[PDB]
């Protein structure tokens, strides 16, 4: 009843162009199975959404990566927030929402924006610049470890870190055995400043310390809530910056438009997040047997949802494969959706926003201008290197 496919999501073939395979797990039906991984795959929008939103059928405390929490050991001790489900999730969920909020974004929009200005201007003086290392990793890392409080010392841990997470998620090939192999100074850093003491006053990091008298969160919630920001908090934004560059390198008309509205910045970034969907996927746990798209998928089964698939299905989308900074991209699924729906979503806007404003007020074209590398990631798409020569407005 439900096609078997022996396409393999996570191999380097698939991530240097994933859209034909994606198409093929789309049209073969709403739910496919992955002989090669034994999980069930969805890649239409409406499945990928309507599993998303059913959090009790389709867990997320027994992992949201290939690996089964009941059945093997996590490579770290689990998520309070991403691997866990309600009602463990709740409060964790609310503590972070409440660090992560209008008022945060308030207090910290101006630095940032500031520091967008700053980084652009400083690009345009070297012209040639490439656009993932001096831009999309340079600007994420000139704001967000400080906003959490970091030290100076240690910092080139981080994307390592995350790099580790996110290929984490995917089943044992080379690319996740080798993160976890090299793995433990970046654990090593990343637990320490989780550490009350080694997070500066005012920042995300103190803030989730702060909050464990209120009775949501105890002291000891505290470090691994940390740990989900530093986890998350960055590698993420990289590809979403790196995605809304490569969008309009790719697609001048669009910058064009941009330039003309520098407030269409904030759904310039939404779309490219659709677009590119820099986190590709996201797997569940049934916890029932459970009717889908016509199969019946047994308790305890991997279900493997393709975000950016879902972000391209064009049965929810028109002309899905053009970018388009005027869409209406309410929906996507890049950053989830229900409970576990990107509790950082807020400071990934507000990043990708004062950049695409800064880049909308200051450039008038983008040009790629060397060979482009893609950076392979079990769960992150982006790329490795580019090359763009930058030509001041
Ligand atoms: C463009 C940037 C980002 C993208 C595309 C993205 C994407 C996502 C997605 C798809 C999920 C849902 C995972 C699931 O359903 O299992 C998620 C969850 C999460 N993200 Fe983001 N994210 C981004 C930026 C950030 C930032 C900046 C932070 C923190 C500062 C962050 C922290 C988290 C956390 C803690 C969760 C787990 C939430 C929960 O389980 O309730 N993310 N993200
Ligand atoms: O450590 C965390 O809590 C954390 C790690 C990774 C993510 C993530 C986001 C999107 C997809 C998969 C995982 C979320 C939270
Ligand atoms: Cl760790
Ligand atoms: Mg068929």
């Amino acid at each position: 009843t439900i096609p078997h496919l022996a396409i393999d999501p996570f191999s380097l073939d698939f991530f240097d162009d994933p859209y034909p395979d994606q198409q093929t797990l789309r049209d073969a039906g709403p739910v496919v199975y992955l002989d090669k991984w034994n999980v069930y795959g969805v890649a239409r929008y409406a499945e990928v959404h309507a599993v998303l939103n059913d959090p009790t059928t389709f867990c997320s405390s027994r992992g949201v990566g290939l690996s089964d929490f009941k059945k093997e050991k996590p490579w770290r001790p689990p998520s309070l927030i991403l691997e866990a489900d309600p009602p463990a999730h709740t409060r964790p969920r609310a503590v972070l929402s409440k660090v992560l909020s209008p008022a945060t974004m308030k207090t910290i929009r101006d630095g940032f924006a500031a520091a967008a200005d700053a980084k652009v201007d400083e690009l345009l003086q070297r012209g040639c610049i490439d656009a993932i290392a001096d831009l999309a990793e340079a600007y994420p890392l000139s704001v967000f470890p400080d906003a959490m409080g970091l030290k100076q010392e240690g910092r080139e841990h981080l994307l390592p870190y995350a790099g580790l997470v996110f290929n984490a998620f995917g089943p044992p090939n080379e690319l996740r055995q080798t993160a976890i192999e090299r793995s433990a100074p970046h654990q090593a850093y990343v637990n320490e400043q989780c550490q009350r003491p080694n997070l500066a006053p005012g920042g995300f990091g103190a803030c989730i310390h702060a909050f464990t008298d209120t009775g949501e969160i105890t002291p000891d919630e505290a470090p691994l809530l940390v740990r989900s920001l530093l986890s998350a908090g960055l590698d993420t934004t990289v590809n979403g910056i790196g995605a809304a560059v490569y969008c309009l390198a790719r697609f001048p008309g669009e910058l064009q438009r941009l330039r003309s509205d520098p407030t269409l910045a904030r759904n310039a970034f939404e779309e490219a997040v659709r677009f590119e969907s820099p986190v590709q996927t996201v797997f569940r746990t049934t916890t029932r047997e459970v009717e889908l798209g016509g199969a019946v998928i047994g308790e305890g089964e991997k279900v493997l949802m393709f975000l950016g698939s879902a972000n391209r299905d064009p049965r929810r989308w028109s002309d899905p494969d053009l970018y388009d900074i005027t869409r209406k991209t309410s929906g996507h699924v890049g950053f989830g959706s229900g409970v576990h729906m990107c509790v950082g979503q807020l400071v990934a806007r507000l990043e990708g926003e004062v950049m695409l404003s800064a880049l909308a007020r200051k450039v008038a074209a983008i040009d790629i201008d060397g060979p482009v590398k893609r950076r392979f990631n079990n769960t992150l798409r982006g790329l490795e290197s580019l090359p763009v020569k930058l030509t001041p407005a």
